[PDB]
């Protein structure tokens, strides 16, 4: 890895921050990126809100994540990282997310915000429908069988 001009990391960042500041002034369905911090262009600390919608957005609890790019983007996609834990079967206890979530629909094309709405969203508010991106199946179990149980267990942690 090396610290280099990027002209679409730096391009996405402005749009992203761009959007962060339109959006803090007006959907209970949406997930909301309200803080965005960066540590090197390659990597970003976000804050969010999931949706009042789910399950996760409950009592509106901040939800921290990274992501964290590569020399080679937009060619690959950022990887994102749950700072805070989060019960889920796409989520590991590190924080991972399987690669599949985001580079199954990859085109370069896309932008940084994209990839941050669709693993928001996945994981959120689209974690009933099973794909190929379940990385705790314990957690999947769980929420198969204990639809009910599972909820009052993400509000725990």
């Amino acid at each position: 890895m090396k610290n280099i001009s990027n002209k679409r990391i730096i391009k996405d960042l402005k749009l992203l921050l761009e959007e962060v500041d339109a959006n803090n002034e007006a959907s209970p369905h949406s997930t909301a990126i309200f803080s965005v911090d960066t540590d090197t262009i390659y990597n970003w600390i976000l804050k969010v809100k999931a949706p009042a919608d789910s399950v996760y957005g409950g009592a509106g609890n901040t939800y921290q994540l990274s992501v964290l790019f590569s020399d080679d983007y937009p060619h690959e996609p950022p990887t994102v990282r749950f700072v805070t834990p989060v019960y889920s079967p796409l989520v590991t206890g590190e924080g991972g997310i399987c690669d599949r979530m985001v580079n199954d629909f990859w085109t370069p094309d896309q932008h940084a915000s994209d990839v941050i709405k669709l693993v928001l969203d996945r994981v959120f508010s689209q974690y009933k429908s099973r794909r190929d991106d379940d990385v705790n199946p314990e957690a999947r179990h769980y929420l198969e069988k204990f639809p009910q149980d599972f909820a009052a267990r993400v509000r725990r942690g």
